[PDB]
């Protein structure tokens, strides 16, 4: 893991709580990186290095000054 390939990044619109070893707890207003956005549930990771499943419903397209 190092500054390289630029995949996809998303933020948390609503805080969610995990209830399994596969899911990860996330808060609102947080910046996370997407890994697997294929299945109904998307997989993200945190700074700590932990990756868990989360509902894409709480994921928004981190807007930016990028032209368009």
């Amino acid at each position: 893991g190092s500054s390289g390939s630029s995949g996809l990044k998303m933020q948390v619109l609503y805080e969610f709580e995990a209830r399994n070893p596969r899911e990860l707890t996330v808060v609102q207003g947080e910046k996370l990186e997407v890994l697997d956005h294929s299945k109904r549930w998307w997989l993200v990771k945190n700074e700590a290095g932990r990756s868990g499943y989360i509902p894409s419903n709480i994921l928004e397209p981190l807007s930016g000054p990028s032209s368009g």
